[PDB]
């Protein structure tokens, strides 16, 4: 295996604290870091974690185009890679959802043979469904770039969630440092009213960047969208949500084949999980205790731990090297090098802790940190879900 | 305003690592934690970081339905919100993403008047574009849970991913500690050679749970789903990824009122920006360095800032209160209670410094720690970064 490696992290959204512990031992580890992130406490904080920072955003000018600063970009850590050198990119919030230069660097590095690897982050949306209150599952999501959207006519789907990025900046893709004039604006929202109609809902979405700053989640209707006075709130950082316009009903034949049915149980399609989706037009109250819900919490004083539960039953030694493991890039990278040899050289550990760590297996650790009793294995991964339309049939 | 709150946080999907800044730091203020989550590492990390946990995992039990054990979660955390405490709900990866009660316990908080908010954190989706090398802007992107998508009849799109939770229990929603018999992922299957062909490939995703293991990325045909071998493998932490079967053309009135427009260039759709979606199938190779390629990367040598870039230039002193606020939950409340008195008593503080905290406005927090040029009074102002597809491959 050669020297050399590219690992590209995120920064989430939100200033500093939507950083992931893993990505900030990245920054702290490397060689090289190159970074381009949206505010400067942000970056003030990456300086003072590494020594040797370059600013890729120096690398954007007026006229210049984008995809001239993208290869730029890629090509300014490649060349650290191929000197042998651990390399650290690092991009505002998830570092390959809506980004160029990341997916060319990592493959470039990838196809010369180095190691090369994304770590995710929190993205946009993420914090969309945060902010919003909703779940991608319930009932599907959508997600599009605005100019894409509207250029190869993508088909958007009136029962499900759809998210779309961009809508500050339709057909534009130079680049000006006092930002974009979105003059075809309007072309995006005759493609929403011909779909969704004059008055259905649109959400004005802009994720707090700062740890102090609310989110902007301002309603408005399609054709409020004209309105010039509107439509100039809508600039680099926005993003839509539009809600769904109906509840898709469900389908016979696989209601038979899953078997979930003893008679038609009356199961209605606009009978609904509290709480509902609020940004839904015309959505009706869901009742948060009904007799089944009181009747749940009445038997949570007599409640004890099924036979069956696992308790955690560990030490400070393992617990200690399973952190290790997360946090430290060299520890980590040593283990996976020689697990015997790392696992010997741990002070403190029982014998089982030892063999668990030497195997490296998923299920010699669970045993190991979780005391399993015998009505389970006479019969242990969780098997947690999400439930929706089964939960409301039978 | 009411003695209380709820914070909901995830802890991200690869044990440990994948937990936010801010997720840690509510974990270790909170008076109250309640936990969700399916390693043994998370736990115990956990359980070090605050005296005063309980894992709500110990609700689920055989036959019990699971919407009975959810309003029972919902129900312990907000009991303790009522008495005027600082609680925190814990869940595996984004607590907002394919979970249900998160959602009922902060509805409940927030419409009986108490500080109610979610923290966003990394989903199991996230870590499939970073594992399987794929943007969702490219060529966007359809999610569902795998029974939901056969009882609606959600539709597919065969130009855009596709990803596909909860593949490994298709049709049920029992409990039962021992776990899923997927009896049923027959139908799934159907479904999948109806909408893309029997040669298809469908990408079986599972993200490393624990920071030395790899990720699981095995393509199949769809037919090499009906195989028993194959079919077992299919467990309840799988997700499946089924990317496009074709490339969609442009629209030529988009085109033109867009004004993308002159000459008719013959900008093709199957021609794409390096580097292609390696799981498509018969994907065409594309050349990484074009002749244009070349001559940007000669001009790295003459290289100089542009005149409108702005220098970062603050000082340790405001760089250590933007890291407090975001850091430290009791920082921030103070801050937000009163920003005037909070800025006078942070020490060693430029005037320009205090005067940008005290109006906690981002343009003033900008121009205090950035050197902003002359050449720059646009405003009477954010990097401008975007994402090219479609357009950088047509003028
Ligand atoms: C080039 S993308 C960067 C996306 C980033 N990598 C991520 O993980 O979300 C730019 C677009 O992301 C979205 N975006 C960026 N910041 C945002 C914010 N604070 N709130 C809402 N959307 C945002 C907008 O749609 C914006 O046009
Ligand atoms: C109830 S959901 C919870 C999702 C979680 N909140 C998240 O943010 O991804 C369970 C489903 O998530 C997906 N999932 C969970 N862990 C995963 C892993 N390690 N790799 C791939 N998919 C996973 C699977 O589709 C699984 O059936």
């Amino acid at each position: 295996t050669k020297a050399g490696s590219l690992t590209i992290v995120g920064t989430g959204i939100e200033s500093i604290g939507q950083m992931t512990l893993q990505a900030l031992s990245y920054i702290e580890a490397a060689a090289k870091v190159f970074y381009c992130v949206i505010d400067p406490a942000t970056e003030a904080f990456i300086l003072t974690k590494n020594k040797n920072c370059v600013d890729l955003y120096q690398y954007y000018d007026n006229g210049k185009s984008r995809l001239n600063t993208f290869t730029q970009m890629s090509e300014l850590m490649v060349r650290e890679v191929r000197k042998g050198l651990d390399v650290v990119g690092v991009f505002y919030g998830h570092p390959g959802v809506f980004v160029n230069p990341s997916h060319r660097a990592l493959a470039i590095a990838k196809s010369e043979g180095y190691r090369a690897r994304m770590l995710p982050g929190v993205s946009a949306e993420d914090c969309l469904f945060a902010d919003l209150c909703i779940d991608p599952s319930n009932p599907g999501c959508l997600t599009y770039e605005a100019s894409d959207f509207l250029i190869r006519d993508r088909p958007v789907s009136i029962h499900s969630h759809l998210v779309l990025f961009q809508v500050g900046c339709v057909g534009i893709a130079d680049f000006n440092f006092t930002g974009f004039d979105n003059n075809k604006f309007g072309v995006l929202v005759d493609r929403l009213e011909q779909e969704y109609g004059a008055e259905h809902p649109v959400v004005h979405y802009i994720a707090a960047m700062m740890p102090h700053q609310d989110p902007v989640t301002d309603k408005y209707t399609v054709a409020q969208l004209r309105e010039p006075e509107i439509a100039k709130r809508v600039g680099g950082v926005s993003t839509f949500y539009i809600p769904p316009k109906a509840r898709k009903a469900s389908n016979l034949d696989i209601i038979r084949r899953l078997e979930l049915l003893p008679a038609g149980q009356v199961p209605d399609k606009k009978a609904r999980i509290y709480p509902a989706n609020q940004w839904e037009p015309d959505v009706p109250e869901v009742e948060p205790y009904r007799p089944s819900d009181q009747a749940a919490i009445a038997q949570l004083a007599d409640h004890a731990p099924p036979e069956q539960y696992q308790p955690l039953a560990t030490s400070k030694a393992m617990s200690d090297v399973m952190t290790k493991l997360a946090l430290d890039p060299k520890a980590l990278a040593d283990y996976k090098a020689d697990h015997r040899a790392f696992a010997q050289s741990v002070p403190d550990l029982t014998p089982q802790e030892r063999a668990a760590l030497e195997l490296g297996d998923s299920w010699a650790i669970r045993c190991a940190m979780k005391n399993m009793p015998s009505s389970l294995l006479d019969a242990g991964f969780p098997w947690v879900i999400v439930v929706g339309v089964i939960g409301v049939i039978g």
